[PDB]
């Protein structure tokens, strides 16, 4: 029983199973041509979009091995989240992120709205194993609170150092 | 981390060891099977053993891993160096956990006395549990870091606190 089981390759990045029926990802990684996802006809899937945040709800249990998790709109300022990065190499890369305010930020030429954060590995990501790269978009932001894991958003963007990041959030 | 470093990480006793060269193998002293009289088809008598607390080095009289080149082993690393701990987990999953290295320290952990180079994991607020942190079976996994032009190995996983971010690297 692991959080990592819920991180799934999806379009040009990743997504996360909140429940047996609920899948979250970053809008810009979703395929733009499709009749079905995970074997289910697109005609039977509810899609809820808010900027760079997308939620899918399926009409049957795709992952009945899972329990439903808490999903919240971002987290308090100063929370140290973990971004759960999967790589095509086979690497699992949980990185600490100190979270700040919600904002519209300029990132490599584009405007991105979500919760800002800064990696604790700091300086420059120097090595692919201490920061994010473009293929990582849709990875989840999580933290432990009392006994429960909380998911509060998905990886939307990062500056050239790979050290300022944006977490797209619900609503 | 490069495939040539993960190929050196070998399942061993109750954890792992690390091939520094074709003839040199390092591990954490407490993962060694205390009854073992033979390793990789060689008798104990044909092997040189160097032991300093939780650090153990094996030197063989012939090439066990001829596919490898010798790499640099140092005695810990400068304070503030960021290392990866190269942890293998269930079914080809590779978990290179980020750690900021601190001072040489002596601690009591789970009642046991441990000595080596302390570090603070950079994976979450606290690393309690297997998704963000280390578990007993991780002991012996190597601490590596990249410099300008190459990679260095600077010790082996010896211990971690109950419910915190603190780990200890046994050093030469
Ligand atoms: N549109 C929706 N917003 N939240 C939903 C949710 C959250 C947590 C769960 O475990 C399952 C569903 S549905
Ligand atoms: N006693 C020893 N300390 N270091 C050794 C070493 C280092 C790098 C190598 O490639 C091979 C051996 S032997």
């Amino acid at each position: 029983p692991t959080l990592w089981s819920r991180v799934t390759k999806f379009g040009s990045g990743w997504g996360f199973w909140v429940s047996p029926t609920v899948f979250i990802t970053t809008t810009h990684v979703i395929p733009t041509s499709a009749k079905e996802f995970f074997g289910e006809p697109l005609t039977s899937i509810a899609i809820h979009r808010a900027g760079e945040f997308t939620l899918f709800r399926f009409s049957k249990k795709i992952r009945p091995d899972l329990t439903g998790m808490i999903l919240e709109e971002g987290c308090p300022e100063g929370t140290v989240c973990s971004v759960l990065i999967k790589r095509d190499s086979g690497e699992l890369l949980p990185l600490a992120v100190r979270m700040g305010a919600i904002a519209s930020m300029r990132i490599q030429g584009r405007l991105v709205h979500g919760q800002s954060g800064m990696l604790l590995t700091g300086a420059n990501a120097k090595g692919m194993d201490l920061g994010t790269i473009p293929g990582d978009c849709g990875a989840p932001y999580v933290y432990k609170r009392a006994n429960d894991w909380v998911v509060c958003g998905v990886h939307a963007a990062a500056t050239k150092s790979g050290n300022t990041v944006v977490c797209a959030v619900q609503a």
